[PDB]
């Protein structure tokens, strides 16, 4: 997956005017969204669809898939209906509930974001300790590719190893959360930046500004 | 204190078509008044569909989002989910206690309800929630969860949920059915069963539905 600039925008605004406005601004830079609930539970799964007539971006659905099988499938369906190109799931629910997803994803030419530990202080109450186990998983599964804390490079390292260099690892954290663009590439191959972009005063020198930080990493 | 679900028994409505949806809602309404809407039908027909609901049946709306976000999207996702119509929201507690409050404050300004889901019922369950899952209701409980899911088709660890959040907490179940859980078993630990394709996908909802009841009549 080629991620211009390895640089992704997380677009957690709530307001289809705003969204699209902000995404417009910065779309020189990216060609990567990630689009989650808070603008899907707002604006509808037709959202999807807008932003590829709009910008003709990769859509990853930041869906943080965690239910049993039997649902899993059914919201991976819905999802990859929308036009999405991937979705990001859970692995804390276990294996066959990941398979579910692969499954689905395998047959509508999609692929499979594993999330393994989070970037939030309560991941360390229990995430973080199956962390390295539900990587493992992955790799036994067949993923290639994974969501993992740039708050925490130690974590995200370990987690580069555990996958190894032909794995796909996407990292939020960054900026708002504390993260560090340049040491996260170190790890990571993209960033994902939501808060530090949309709600800068300038979103595009905001973007601008992060590339121009990482400019030896492109 | 809790909210009064009739029958004791909450559907599933998780088919992904707008119409067949709220043909089979309709047709089990005199038996249920409380259901949950999941992602497979929000996802395909948009967050109107709990306006919809409630314009055609009445019923409270159970929102199944589980969600498992970190604390400032967990607020967003509980922020569209109230504003369209839902009475509660499920929230994984796997996530951790910033995540779980984020919803709570949320559900607490907006007049709402959170639900903790603290073990599930899948066989994938077992390899990283069940551990935790004790963990999970004990932080549930910490942080003044009164509403809680828990697995029907493991009568052991529905009990130990049941103990940990105490008899004053409301205990909710799914994996009745189709899964395997017994309606009656489950009723001695949960205050209501949730059931999905045994009711939506049986020839006649509505005898599917009214046959579970029959079978816990003297639990009402
Ligand atoms: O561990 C994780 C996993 C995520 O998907 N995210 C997501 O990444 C984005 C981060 O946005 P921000 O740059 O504003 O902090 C949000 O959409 C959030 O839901 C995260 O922050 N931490
Ligand atoms: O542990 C859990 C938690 C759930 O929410 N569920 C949900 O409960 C419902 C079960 O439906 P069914 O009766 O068709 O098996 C589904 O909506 C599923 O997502 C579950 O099955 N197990």
């Amino acid at each position: 997956m080629d991620v211009m600039n390895r640089l992704i925008l997380a677009m957690d605004l709530m307001n289809r005017d705003d969204a699209l406005r902000v995404t417009g601004e910065v779309r020189e830079y990216i060609d990567t969204v990630k689009i989650g609930y808070p603008l899907v539970l707002s604006e509808g799964m037709d959202i999807i669809a807008e932003f590829r007539k709009r910008f003709g971006c990769r859509i990853i659905a930041d869906f943080k898939v965690a239910d049993i099988p039997e649902t899993n499938e059914k919201i991976c369906r819905a999802t990859f209906k929308a036009g999405a190109d991937a979705i990001i799931v859970h692995g804390f629910p276990g294996a066959d509930s990941v398979r579910a997803c692969l499954n689905v994803a395998e047959e509508m030419g999609r692929e499979v974001f594993l999330l393994t530990e989070m970037s939030h202080p309560g991941a360390e109450m229990f995430i973080q300790g199956a962390a390295d186990e539900i990587a493992r998983m992955g790799v036994d599964l067949g993923v290639k590719n994974y969501v993992g804390p740039s708050v925490r490079p130690e974590r995200l390292s370990r987690l580069r190893e555990i996958i190894g260099q032909d794995s796909f690892l996407i990292s939020p954290g960054v900026g708002a959360q504390g993260g560090d663009p340049g040491e996260t590439l170190r790890f990571a191959d993209a960033i994902i930046v939501g808060r530090s972009i949309f709600l800068a005063d300038n979103p595009a020198a905001a973007a601008a500004g992060i590339i121009e930080s990482i400019k030896d990493l492109l």
